[PDB]
């Protein structure tokens, strides 16, 4: 096989196929998939189908696989266009949370963002674009990149986590030459690369440059992260990545973007396991509604798909396949246990058993920049209150963890409780809450948007329609 | 036609059709009819088998329809032994809110307890039955009844309104007797009623002195109540009963019955018209999941149901039917205007114009005993935050209506928020209650119970069943 990770596109179960297009972020407050289909209707469809046809193309040809600008324009046009851009500009804003010190460094160290024209600052939306107050690829001198690079970043953050005050305008000089460049140093890297980690490495490191160069006028995240991205990783023999926030390879470092992919890849093996045990899926603290459900059922519509669904992996042993899995994502296990945990643990007595020894600073911990972007401020608290998971919030609570801790958006346990709309862990935070002294204080914290965990709590689930009801 | 009504019978929509059997007071905390399901698995197929199977026993009869003892049995026999109980003890005991001054009233005057030897009065449980301080038919001095009824209410609400105190042990001697009796009365009675109203309050009538002799070893509400009920509401041309609380036929009077029962049938149209016109069923709060229907529509099982929902009612005139019952019902308009409002009216304009011109003492209205339960120590805002009304809340929280006033129960509309896992209008609540100085106060105010809103929103959709998860 070609791309022995088909295997696992195949275990995919159909009903959540939208998963690896959906950010994992989006989930709980949007019903899922619901809310990314209506912003473009078609899009999950078309993404699919560009994901499946172009994997069936690869598979059915003897030649070995090798990456091509013919390849991407294809998957381009499939997901819609279809050509590249020549002199149109491109541009968007990158908050301090899709950032990192390290990705801000590699960024500012890509030659083609230089000779190409490509600018990056801080500054304001204007109304042909953004209106740079400083353009930092203008005179950059590299021995200053790394102190800049962390100037950059603390500058992101003095703005707000989710705010954008930093903005990027892509390359308008020989898209159609660095396209081909990225291409070529792929093609060449991955024949060097020996070892799963090292060929993962070069993957992200040439997925990064694609993305940073955007070179079509419209969908270049699904194009490279949520097409392209998957492809080398069916070629290693893995699963296609599920991700929380994928809007990360442009300012991330290809280190850091390694364990980012890791953990989407770690998501789709979570997704199989749980549908093969019957277990109903609960992962980013969203529960599909069986209408939910039945209206993708009704909705889903790719042929390809369905060749794959029905594909024929007898020649391949799936055991060997599930064991490289588990060996490559076995680096996810010894970082930031806590915060996985509240992630991904649901049984009472791992929780319990993890919990033990741990003092208030690793109960209390927030992880810092360059961990995958969900982490990022957060304590294991906020992460359970996310994730749905009450049996880690009650060993939390037991273990006296600080509930009126706020990440790097201003949120506590209880503005997550109240925008998740979920009664019993709000219920579980206010009742430690008022038997402390400052109850008031803590029920009164605003968030970066000055909004109370109450005022999420009053607009939770209001009509995004202009609907008298 | 010989029970017109059965023409409402076959437009109550069939995924909604356990709405007549389980009482709306269940709906919100018990997924609508899967915990009544669970007490008693096969008990809603058996109630709607044996009430469409006997009404269809009666249409498919020349003769006209006259209740019998037989007749009784039958419908007895059809819900599960088919026979009367003889020396066999059955008690109850009974909560204010199941109570009125009226009702105590008239319970004391039913000559045939005081010579069947009938028990009531205030007590405990024992472990043969209820061990009752005192009984009111030993040396019942006839004069005296209307000031100890007066006595009894405020005793019954000085132990808690949902609480029970006062029990009740039903007669052991002549049942067949008076059960007898209770069916002549009745088939003399209604043929001397002239008007509707006449004709509702014999039923009624009727309808509570057999639910008072309890026949029965089990199932006596369900044999009178949810079945015999039915079918002289049936044979007047009107709908059957959808009850928020059935249990109201032993403490209320034959006056407030009335009531009790046109609100019921006002439930039934409510049903009807809605899903007529395509909206969603919402009554008491309550929005059913496409799972529970579906659970339904494959757990439903009765023939004799089938054949009244193919049944020809050509022959008769839906629309001098509608016009009946509308007039019938039209004695509930003006009654409480601000309750009912909050129970049934969503139109954000309709509620504007009701609000408008009313003052602090109408806003703040708790209604008082003798009205049907649901009402009885509520305000409009209780009642607004049980059945889901937003638009009501809102205009309620313009009026400045007051959110911390107890109810009979000692809760709060926040307890009630908590309750139904509301998290918008426990957000509105809450923007509320912080905005106030005494706010923690407020957040504090412990039910009947000793709990707080919070200890409630805790448990929340916790399982009623011993699970780790
Ligand atoms: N319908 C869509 C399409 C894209 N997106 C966002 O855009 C990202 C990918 O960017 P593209 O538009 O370049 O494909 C997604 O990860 C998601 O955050 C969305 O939110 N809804
Ligand atoms: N399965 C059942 C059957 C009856 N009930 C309760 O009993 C009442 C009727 O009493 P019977 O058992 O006499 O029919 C219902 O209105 C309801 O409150 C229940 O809660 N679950
Ligand atoms: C969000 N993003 C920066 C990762 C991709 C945006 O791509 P595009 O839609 O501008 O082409
Ligand atoms: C609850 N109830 C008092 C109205 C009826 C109980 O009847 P039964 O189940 O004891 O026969």
């Amino acid at each position: 096989p070609n791309l022995p990770g088909l295997y696992f596109l195949q275990a995919y179960p159909s009903e959540e196929i939208w998963r690896l297009f959906v950010d994992g972020r989006f989930w709980s407050k949007e019903n899922g998939w619901r809310g990314y289909e209506s912003r473009e209707p078609g899009c999950l469809n078309a993404a699919l189908e560009s994901l499946c046809s172009i994997a069936l193309q690869v598979e059915k040809s003897g030649e070995e696989f090798e990456l091509s600008v013919d390849l991407i324009k294809r998957i381009h046009k499939k997901c819609g266009p279809g050509e590249l851009r020549t002199d149109e500009p491109v541009s968007f804003g990158i908050p301090a949370g899709r950032a990192s010190i390290k990705g801000i460094e590699e960024f500012l160290s890509l030659v083609f963002l230089t000779e190409g024209g490509a600018e990056f600052g801080p500054g304001k939306a204007g109304p042909f674009g953004p209106r740079f107050d400083k353009n930092y690829f203008k005179n950059l001198n590299p021995e200053q990149i790394p102190d800049l690079a962390k100037q950059i970043y603390f500058d992101m953050c003095k703005y707000g986590h989710s705010n954008t005050n930093h903005f990027y305008l892509a390359v308008m000089k020989n898209v159609d030459v660095y396209l081909e460049k990225i291409t070529q140093s792929y093609n060449k890297e991955i024949k060097t690369a020996e070892t799963l980690d090292e060929k993962l490495k070069i993957i992200v490191k040439h997925i990064r440059m694609y993305e940073v160069l955007h070179p079509f006028r419209d969908a270049n995240g699904r194009t490279f992260v949520n097409n392209l991205l998957n492809i080398p990783l069916m070629q290693q023999g893995l699963p296609p990545a599920t991700f929380y926030e994928p809007n990360v390879f442009d300012l991330y470092s290809a280190e850091e973007l390694v364990v980012v992919v890791k953990e989407a890849i770690f998501n789709t093996v979570e997704i199989i396991e749980q549908s093969k045990r019957k277990t109903p899926i609960t992962l980013y603290g969203y529960h599909s509604s069986l209408e939910e459900q039945t209206k993708f059922r009704d909705m889903l519509d790719s042929p390809s798909y369905e060749k794959i669904k029905h594909m024929d992996f007898s020649d391949l042993n799936p055991e060997k396949l599930h064991l490289k899995t588990q060996k490559c994502l076995s680096s996810l296990n010894e970082q930031y246990p806590l915060h996985r945990g509240a992630i991904y643990l649901s049984d009472p007595g791992e929780i319990k058993l993890l919990l033990s020894n741990r003092n208030e600073s690793q109960i209390n911990q927030q992880i810092e920049q360059g961990a995958p972007p969900i982490y990022v401020g957060k304590t294991p608290a906020h992460l359970a209150v996310i994730s749905g998971n009450m049996a880690m919030l009650d060993e939390l609570i037991a273990k006296k963890a600080d509930l009126s801790l706020q990440d790097y958006d201003g949120k506590t346990a209880l503005h997550y409780a109240a925008e998740c709309g979920n009664m019993q862990i709000m219920g579980k935070i206010l009742k430690v809450v008022l038997s402390q002294e400052d109850a008031i204080k803590v029920l009164n914290i605003k968030d970066n948007h000055g909004k109370t965990a109450f005022h999420y709590a009053a607009e939770f689930g209001t009509p995004e329609l202009i609907s008298a009801l």
